[PDB]
């Protein structure tokens, strides 16, 4: 084994290169989301630019763990990263729904690595995740649930101005 | 000829003057928008200041031709400047609709020019055209159909909201 | 079609959201790279910086080239990004070896994109490959064949000192 | 018991006691380390610094644990710090590879230390080994294996410049 491995399970390691691809394909679906509002018949730029962000935040997340692999002397694994399930979000509040979405489906993911972590005694794994994924996935969910509260309240998407104002007053 | 011609043809000359006449009929279109705007009974003075300020990229897209004109030995030959097709603009909706329109003729004018530029061998004047002209008029086509999604989302021109909003928080 | 849509031939749209794969493709590559200098066994921290800003750089070439797509009033359709040919990169110079081939493959991908852009008549789609693509890939091909020739010179990757010494001083 | 005193089990208490022995040990044997670097017939004097570095962070660990000990309500029970294996350390390789030793025979210690405070039901010790010492650990452990790994390929210890220019352009 590398030098540098020490309490670090091989199941920790395989579900932490799956993990990776993951953060990955999140920060795909970020990214085309943030194209679909930048189109010529979409035009929401603020929209546009809470998507890219994520993106950018989810790549910073496929890295941290592909760092922590190295760190614990694992090897990362590659895969495809998978396209998103449309490239076409219909609107700002389909696009809040599928983002929420994901992050509950990010999230199961990642309790479910803090599970195996659990299971194979291995704390520096389980503050790790804790650190620097649980809040930060707490704190995603919450933001989005009161973008799509706030965007079906206003009448969204059907409502002339409510994606248009929603763009302007919260995302801008 | 000139002291200074050399591998301009006199067809790519007169374009070029034909070419000057058009940005500067564009220019008179939006002074003309911009001034309706201003007035008493339609009142949005962002709609007035964003055409002015296109009024003004027109002057300055005529000019850069003049330039080139006199840069290559070629002589400007101007004509009048036709009035625009209205003086009562309709809406903020309506004005937009008629400077997508101008711009997308504005751009045929000069991918016309561009072909003939590169049927004549004209290497110098084809660059010029993809600097300053062709990149500024994608731009320019993309942004208007922007503006144009968004106030017919919004439910303009007749929504008593939508061209007041628009006014006040995306040319703001 | 697209409001904006204006001289941009299905083929060149669809040319270009396989050239967003293939730039999105060496992003993946490079990121690889990157993470496999920081191994515990490999351990070269200028090599892993170099790639990481490789793999950055192509994720803006790919953004560049949705944003024209969205400019133009074409679609988007993006598809899976396939998975690296390697995990383990062997060495800095095998590493290097296998970028600059990237590099001249995107660059053949390119170069075929402009000859169909000219076939098809389309100057703006032109200049924005001549402008943003086609001197970067020959700056990034060149950079990389001087990057291997000293590396070869100095004795990579058999000879102890060469990588380290080329970490430090070229790549630091 | 003490007034403070609270979850606090008398087993966590002793093992506390214990690792503050240890990582007293641990900055005596880098302490050792760092005057070797700066015998006449080693003189690397980065090095040198290197583990004068090491010796006071582990100095630190220590006192971080002591203050723990009274924070709890325990009490401080000091043992002889045992003298280091060796005061001739051979090479900077033997040094960094005894160093890496070291720290992995520490980690366990922590780590054996997190089990008995999980198995007590002390979260609050569990909190501060995962805050304070568990990752410290795992950075250790991967920057000693990054240096081994870079001096055996390099060539050191046998290799006349290897531990030279490590000691300069790596540790300098
Ligand atoms: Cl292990
Ligand atoms: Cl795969
Ligand atoms: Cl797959
Ligand atoms: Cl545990
Ligand atoms: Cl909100
Ligand atoms: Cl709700
Ligand atoms: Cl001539
Ligand atoms: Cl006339
Ligand atoms: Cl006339
Ligand atoms: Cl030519
Ligand atoms: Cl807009
Ligand atoms: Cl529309
Ligand atoms: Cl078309
Ligand atoms: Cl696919
Ligand atoms: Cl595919
Ligand atoms: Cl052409
Ligand atoms: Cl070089
Ligand atoms: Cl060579
Ligand atoms: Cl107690
Ligand atoms: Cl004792
Ligand atoms: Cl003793
Ligand atoms: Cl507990
Ligand atoms: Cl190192
Ligand atoms: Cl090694
Ligand atoms: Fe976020
Ligand atoms: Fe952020
Ligand atoms: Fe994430
Ligand atoms: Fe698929
Ligand atoms: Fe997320
Ligand atoms: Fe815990
Ligand atoms: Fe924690
Ligand atoms: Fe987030
Ligand atoms: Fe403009
Ligand atoms: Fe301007
Ligand atoms: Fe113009
Ligand atoms: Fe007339
Ligand atoms: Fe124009
Ligand atoms: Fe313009
Ligand atoms: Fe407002
Ligand atoms: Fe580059
Ligand atoms: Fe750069
Ligand atoms: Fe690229
Ligand atoms: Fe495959
Ligand atoms: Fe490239
Ligand atoms: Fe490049
Ligand atoms: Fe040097
Ligand atoms: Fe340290
Ligand atoms: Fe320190
Ligand atoms: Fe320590
Ligand atoms: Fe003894
Ligand atoms: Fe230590
Ligand atoms: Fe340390
Ligand atoms: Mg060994
Ligand atoms: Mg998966
Ligand atoms: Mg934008
Ligand atoms: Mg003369
Ligand atoms: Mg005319
Ligand atoms: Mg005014
Ligand atoms: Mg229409
Ligand atoms: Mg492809
Ligand atoms: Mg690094
Ligand atoms: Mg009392
Ligand atoms: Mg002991
Ligand atoms: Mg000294």
């Amino acid at each position: 084994p590398s030098r540098v491995r020490q309490n670090f399970h091989p199941d920790s390691e395989a579900a932490i290169n799956r993990q990776i691809n993951l953060e990955l394909y999140a920060s795909y679906v970020y990214l085309s989301m943030a194209y679909y509002f930048s189109r010529d018949d979409v035009a929401l730029n603020n929209f546009s630019r809470y998507f890219l962000h994520q993106s950018r935040e989810e790549t910073e997340h496929a890295e941290k763990l592909m760092r922590l692999q190295n760190q614990r002397g694992g090897r990362i694994r590659l895969q495809d990263i998978k396209k998103p399930e449309q490239d076409d979000w219909e609107s700002g509040l389909h696009a809040m729904e599928c983002a929420l979405l994901l992050e509950k489906n990010v999230n199961q993911s990642l309790l479910e690595l803090h599970a195996l972590a659990s299971d194979k005694g291995d704390p520096h794994l389980c503050d790790f995740l804790e650190t620097y994924y649980l809040n930060e996935q707490v704190k995603s969910i919450k933001e989005l649930g009161d973008h799509v509260h706030n965007l079906v309240k206003m009448g969204a998407p059907d409502a002339g101005l409510a994606e248009y104002l929603f763009d302007t007053h919260t995302l801008g």
